[PDB]
């Protein structure tokens, strides 16, 4: 039954999960791609030809040459307008023989109401203010008169998603019928609701157990976990929370790099030195089998080789057999290197 | 690393998870007992001597002869008054050499405000109205001025829990230092937020993936899953939701048994015939290794033997190796029989 490869972030997010998901989809040729994204932030993949996908709804794995199923988990929070645009942009990949399945209990974002509710926390905790938690709360209220929050009910008056919304039985059968599955996790380990930075965190745990639960994947289906990390972990701009005791906040000037910003709000990302403590904590809970170490282009060979080294000993210390298999030197498929080939 | 035994419910709850947890604790002698309960759930264990434990906070596994650690997960929602009463009632078991650990992000119930917020759903969906979701929502709001919702902040002004509230580091170390762990799940598979009965469901998924996430247990620690079921599945009284297509609602008079009353409330439980569809769905997602079939005292030998049989074929059909190892014939330790000894 072990046929699921799960992509997980080991730090505070924006490690390049979109790039490794697209790289693994092209290399391994999964028939099923699945996720449980909320509108907090996007995922970027750029192939060998320079074609770019920037997704908030659809998995980046839709680039798989053997694609048959695209699955949006029960933990999903999505804009219907955005989903329509993403499907349209990749119409060539999402042909007649590709089934798009939206879990009946996936949450429909009310762009006006859900973002207006998060205006306060967007400043107080540096929240993305995308309406993720406000939409989640509305679903949790379980009011039988509210037919405007879950995909199953919304589809009865908004026909744009009616062809995609499946039953719970169809969801379990789609997973059962799958040969090889790529499960795409979002956000970051240290952003977990139940990690130590509360309330400077997201609205859920960002762990393999929580991502498998949000996608309705039974635990025996898990084949391997692919953990992602940066040489210099980031946080979003503003009063976005603390860091670990073994790390320090840096400036983009100190790195000799162009300041990283969010795509839409243009908020300058906060940047930190590598944390071994964060790595031990992420290793203990996430237990990855393989690691992707990205943004190696920000350091000299001695620098990123030392971090590869720190990661593997941090894994061993927390009973984890994780091996750094991939190294990122840029944002495209061409910038992903095999560790064995460069060190 | 495989040292966690997880107790989960395969139906709509009240299958007797409290009884099997207490039975397994006395037989296997776990040093660590862990859960992530909410005030909607009551759990009962009665030992061989007649001593009764009715818990809403503490795991029932505290009856273990080798008890060293009692752990209340980050997913916990608890009344401090109730926790105080449960600790006092089991003072003999919770001696100086037993460490009680409350996750820093476990939620403190505000009995007035959280229960008042759930008055509506207590009738509309037959919710227990115990304040579980209202407390969960307050934590999700992540307001930095609110120091009254998570255990970590509450421990700074309410000294009743200050000795028990640990750090996230202490939590991971407690799990790492443990020899054998009993993880106690609550509610039921079919009550899951993302099963087909929405909005007639609870405020989370009741699956092994969600319960391991709510207790902060890494996936490689899972040794085995013990699924629980009744011969006649139940629901709470009122407009509490639908049933599966292969089952029918019965009466307590039709069964010739005394009407069961809900633990948190006082309402008469709704009772149904066994559902094979429910069992296949629960088997597919929960994937138990062992099964406890309880309330066999409500049927004749031919009747419960047929149900044991249906369960095992439902498991096989969903690629699950589950074996019915235990049979319940009453509410005490003495009423738990090994299947091999009676059929
Ligand atoms: N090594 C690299 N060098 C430079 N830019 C890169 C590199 N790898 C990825 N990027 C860019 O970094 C940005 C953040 O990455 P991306 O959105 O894919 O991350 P993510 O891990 O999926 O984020 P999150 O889950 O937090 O939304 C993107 O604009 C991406 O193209
Ligand atoms: N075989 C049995 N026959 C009769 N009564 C029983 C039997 N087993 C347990 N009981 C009683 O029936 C009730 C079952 O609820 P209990 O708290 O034990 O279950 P639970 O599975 O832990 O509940 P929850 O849904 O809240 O997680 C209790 O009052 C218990 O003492
Ligand atoms: N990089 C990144 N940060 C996120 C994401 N989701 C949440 N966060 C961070 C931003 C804030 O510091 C904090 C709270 O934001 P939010 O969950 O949107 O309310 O979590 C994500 O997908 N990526
Ligand atoms: N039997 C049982 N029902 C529960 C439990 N927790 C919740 N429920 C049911 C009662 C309602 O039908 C539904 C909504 O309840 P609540 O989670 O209290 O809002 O879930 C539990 O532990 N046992
Ligand atoms: O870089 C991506 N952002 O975090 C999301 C957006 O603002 O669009």
């Amino acid at each position: 039954m072990e046929n699921v490869d799960l992509v997980i972030d080991l730090q505070f997010g924006s490690t390049g999960k979109g790039l490794i998901a697209g790289y693994l989809a092209e290399k391994n040729g999964y028939d099923t791609v699945i996720n449980a994204n909320m509108p907090n932030a996007g995922h970027t993949y750029i192939n060998a030809e320079g074609r770019k996908w920037m997704h908030k709804v659809l998995p980046n794995g839709i680039v798989s040459p053997n694609l048959k199923r695209v699955m949006l988990g029960a933990g999903s929070v999505f804009s219907i307008n955005r989903l329509m645009e993403e499907i349209e942009m990749s119409k060539d990949l999402l042909h007649d023989k590709v089934a798009i399945l939206i879990h009946p209990m996936a949450t429909v974002l009310d762009e006006e109401a859900h973002k207006k509710a998060e205006v306060g926390i967007a400043t107080s905790i540096g929240s993305t203010g995308q309406g993720s938690m406000a939409a989640m709360v509305e679903k949790l209220q379980r009011d039988p008169t509210n037919n405007t929050i879950v995909a199953r009910d919304v589809a009865q008056y908004d026909g744009r998603i009616a062809q995609y919304v499946c039953t719970v039985e169809e969801w379990d059968m789609a997973l059962m019928a799958s040969e090889r599955i790529l499960a795409e996790g979002a956000q970051g380990f240290s952003l977990s609701l139940n990690q130590e930075f509360y309330p400077y965190c997201t609205s859920r745990d960002c762990t393999p157990a929580r991502f498998l639960a949000d996608m309705g994947i039974p635990l025996p289906m898990l084949n391997k976990v692919i953990g992602t990390a940066r040489c210099h972990p980031i946080r979003v701009g503003g009063t976005s929370g603390g860091h670990y005791p073994d790390q320090e906040e840096l400036t983009w000037e100190q790195l000799g790099q162009v300041p990283e910003l969010t795509t839409v709000t243009k908020k300058v990302r906060r940047v930190f030195s590598f944390s071994f403590i964060q790595m031990q904590k992420a290793m203990w809970t996430c237990q990855p089998d393989e690691v992707f170490l990205n943004f190696c282009n920000y350091l000299s060979p001695m620098g990123w080789q030392d971090i590869v080294h720190q990661i593997e000993v941090a894994a061993q210390s927390r009973y984890c057999d994780a091996e750094v298999k991939y190294l990122g030197f840029g944002p495209t498929f061409n910038d992903v290197e095999l560790r064995e080939d460069v060190m």
